[PDB]
């Protein structure tokens, strides 16, 4: 997986944005999902859905009207352990509550050894309150942390983390903000989804050889790009989700569809915070 974000609380002007976020999801496309759309209670959550037996409506990345935003990463790991819980839910339990982002990540990481390896953002936004975006994973350190204003990456490593990959995709991303988020907010869009499917591979990489071990090394070639395209495996969602100062929210979603990398099918929803 890969996701770029940037991320203003206090906007200086009218027309900027809060927020400008970026994110693959890769995944075996043997796996069943659903395409974006809104659901919940009060129809109030939005994001795709895992399919897989016995871990439906697990998600990787949704935001509800309510104000809520959280995503997930795998931490790249040579081995599995297969008894562990489903780390959809990680996501979906903190949409689906009123526990702040902060509070959330805390309960979660008294848990997070009963799962394999995740980085987890959550994120309270509020037009009134301020915005907060925290950051927790299993495998760094055990307390989570609240994120100064900034522009940030995240990849299957920790936050941060150096990959080649992740540093060469966060400059395409800064590149398209410079360059498009004083246009209309299609063509940031386009810029954006642009910089998702760039498949120029970042190598070598060391730091990717040694966390992923003997598991990563056939996939090396074409891990090390922000788009990937393995045998089986690579990008199969591309999602760009805009906040503007004012609250207006935008959520698209390129999808594969035929598993052929030529059907895809895109989904947009403007809507508005509460
Ligand atoms: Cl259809």
């Amino acid at each position: 997986c890969i996701i770029f974000f940037k991320f203003d609380p206090r906007p200086v002007s009218k027309n900027a944005y809060r927020l400008i976020l970026a994110a693959n999801r890769d995944e075996f496309y043997s796996r069943p999902s659903k395409l974006a759309d809104f659901w919940g209670n009060n129809n109030e959550i939005l994001s795709g859905l895992d399919m897989e037996e016995g871990k439906e409506g697990g998600t990787w990345l949704g935001i509800s009207t309510r104000g809520k935003l959280a995503a997930l990463t795998n931490y790249l790991q040579p081995q599995l352990d297969w008894q562990a819980r489903g780390r959809g839910e990680l996501v979906t339990h903190f949409l689906t509550t009123d526990v702040d982002s902060l509070s959330y990540l805390k309960k979660v990481s008294m848990e997070g050894h009963l799962y394999n390896g995740f980085n987890l953002i959550a994120a309270d936004l509020s037009t009134a309150k301020g915005d907060v975006i925290c950051y927790y994973g299993n495998r760094g350190e055990p307390d989570p942390i609240v994120l100064t204003p900034g522009t940030y990456g995240l990849s299957n490593a920790l936050l941060e983390t150096p990959w080649r990959k992740l540093c060469f995709g966060k400059q395409l991303f800064l590149e398209a903000v410079e360059r498009s988020q004083a246009l209309p907010k299609d063509v940031l869009i386009a810029s954006l989804l642009d910089v998702l499917n760039n498949e120029e591979a970042q190598l070598p990489d060391p730091a990717i050889e040694d966390q992923g071990g003997e598991y990563v090394q056939p996939m090396l070639s074409k891990y090390a790009a922000v788009c990937v395209r393995c045998p089986g495996y690579g990008t199969r969602t591309n999602t760009i989700i805009l906040v503007d100062a004012d609250g207006h929210v935008t959520f698209t979603e390129r999808s594969m569809m035929d598993k052929d990398l030529s059907h895809w099918e895109t989904r947009t929803y403007e809507f508005t915070l509460q």
